[PDB]
């Protein structure tokens, strides 16, 4: 097969696991307050489901580098300690699995 | 072929133009003395890109709106006799081009 | 000239399905003591880095990077591992590669 | 086009008399473990490879290798070092050369 059907079957097999609702869609800063003020490069799966069906992923490269954002974002505004972070290790993990098996 | 995907597309070919570069980033005030002092909303092509990754954009309104600030900032500060606003009509005009195209 | 041929052989390389856990210098959380084992640990960002950097004097000086990148991936994997398959799959790529460039 | 423009830029730089430290890539031993604490080395002969080689598709490219030249400077030798004043000044002269071709 090719990039994009492994970068797709990858999304949905991460959008599919327990913990992946609060990064869905982008970061409402009504429940984040100045998300966007601290987190210069936001990053969702919407976002990279929208990049991914506009043929603007031409490597696995660009992917794995907004997949990298998403979490970097994560630790950054919510720190450590954070359930969100145990949630993004979580979702690191079975982004990890996806790309070994798809 | 989509609202994302065309402003994407957009900001591909404006970063390319040959005078986008003093808009590709936020305003240098070493550069530019109190710019921020004078500029109440600064815009650049980094910000805009930002936003159109983190879904922040939900139509080329919003979009359209930023553009036009960042070009308004321009002569707003550096006056219609400016090399730099002869730069800003020619990626004002790089961005239409790009809006009936995409 | 050597300089665009090696410039356009990486982009070959970094396009492979399975060139994505050589992108970056080797996450030791992933990897445990990677860094222990390894003494002269190597990926494809590192190797850019050397390229756009002028470093890379020679063809073969940048041809050693590349193998000992799967040097290291079979001697801390090993043979069997699954990194060792995909480090099978870059090296011929990046042979067939080096031969078209 | 582009391309006639950023040659141009160049040699405009090349010819500041602050360039010469930054013409050929870090002599080490002038500059204990400079490969060790930057990590992307640029120089004005890199750029000039990059440049003759087709590598530069726009300016942008061209203007983040200068930008990563002098973050490099600043970086290693410290905001008080003299090599940042000339760093400064050769960053005034690619700014008055973009503005110009
Ligand atoms: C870790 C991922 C990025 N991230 C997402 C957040 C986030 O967005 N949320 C928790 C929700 C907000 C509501 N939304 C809507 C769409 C929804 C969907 C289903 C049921 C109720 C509400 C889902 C995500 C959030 C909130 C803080 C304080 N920090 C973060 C944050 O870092
Ligand atoms: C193959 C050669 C080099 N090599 C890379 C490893 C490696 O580092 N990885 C596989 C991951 C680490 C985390 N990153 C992030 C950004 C990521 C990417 C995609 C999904 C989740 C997380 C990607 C590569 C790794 C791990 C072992 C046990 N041996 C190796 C190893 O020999
Ligand atoms: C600022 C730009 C990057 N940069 C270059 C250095 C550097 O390499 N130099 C200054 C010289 C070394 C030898 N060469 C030769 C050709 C030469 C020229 C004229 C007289 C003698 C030798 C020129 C560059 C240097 C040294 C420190 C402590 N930090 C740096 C450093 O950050
Ligand atoms: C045009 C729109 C916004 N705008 C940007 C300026 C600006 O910031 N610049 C032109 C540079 C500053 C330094 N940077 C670096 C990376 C650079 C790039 C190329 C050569 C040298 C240095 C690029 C933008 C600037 C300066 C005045 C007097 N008015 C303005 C100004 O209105």
């Amino acid at each position: 097969d090719d990039d994009f059907t492994a970068m797709y079957k990858v999304l949905d097999v991460v959008k599919a696991h327990k913990d992946s609702w609060p990064f869905l869609e982008p970061v409402d800063e009504s429940y984040a307050p100045n998300y966007y003020q601290i987190i210069k490069a936001p990053m969702d799966i919407s976002s990279m489901e929208k990049k991914l069906n506009g043929g603007l992923y031409c490597t696995k490269e660009e992917f794995v580098n907004d997949m990298k954002t998403m979490f970097r974002n994560c630790r950054k505004y919510n720190g450590e300690s954070s359930e969100y972070t145990k949630m993004s290790d979580n979702l690191e993990r079975c982004f990890h699995r996806a790309m070994m098996k798809h």
